[PDB]
Parts: C-alpha cells; structure tokens; sequence
C-alpha cells in the first residue's frame, strides 16, 4: 500500500506541526537543500484550511488503498 | 517502493500542469470534495519556485528508495 514511514511524513505534512513533520523527515537523512524545500512545502500547505487538509489526507488514503495500488 | 500511479500523481502535482494532475487523479475516482481539496493543494504548490518543486521531487524519491521503505 504505502511505506509506513512515508505515510507518517504525509500525515505530519497535512495535519501535524512543522515540528513533528521535521522529526519525521530526519529519518531519511535529507540534505539541507531537500530539508529546506520540504519546509517551504509545509509553510504553504499550512495556509490551507483544516477541513481541506483533512480531505487531502482522506484522498491520500483512497489512493493508497485502491485496487490500483494493490 | 511506491505505487506507480501514486508516483505519477505526485510527479504531476509537483512538476506538471493542473491539467495532467487532474487526469492523474481521475484514475482513483475521487469524489467532488476530494477532487476540490486536491486542486486547492495544486494551486498553492504552484506558488513555489520551480527549483523548490524539483528539490521536493528529489526528496520524495529519496524517501521512496530508502532502505527504510524497502
């Protein structure tokens, strides 16, 4: 379906704090550039309403649990 | 590593047009709400510089190809 650590990453991206996202990322030993790019992503996603991020999470689960991703 | 269709989705999200992202999504038969949420995501990611999106893509590949996602 989906790499468990990756899912954690996405969960923290959409619904968690920059803090927890940050910890999540460090597992993968990103370089400073990739880490910076990822925080730029977080900052902008955080502009979206809560409801919107919940629906993106729900959307993400529907993709990863599709017959198409089996 | 990663569901091939999902990866396509992400690729189109970060580096493609709203158009191609849109086609990509439809595979998964998203409802109108999930589709709307996903387009709201696209619109905001599109605010980020090209370079930034390239690095997020590179970051994404590093995650999916980690020993941790084996």
């Amino acid at each position: 379906g989906i790499c468990p650590r990756f899912a954690h990453v996405i969960e923290n991206l959409l619904l968690g704090t920059p803090s927890s996202y940050e910890t999540s990322l460090k597992e993968f030993e990103p370089d400073d550039t990739m880490k910076d790019a990822g925080m730029q992503m977080k900052k902008v996603l955080d502009s979206l309403p809560q409801t919107t991020r919940e629906n993106i999470m729900k959307l993400t689960e529907k993709i990863v649990k599709s017959p198409l991703c089996m």
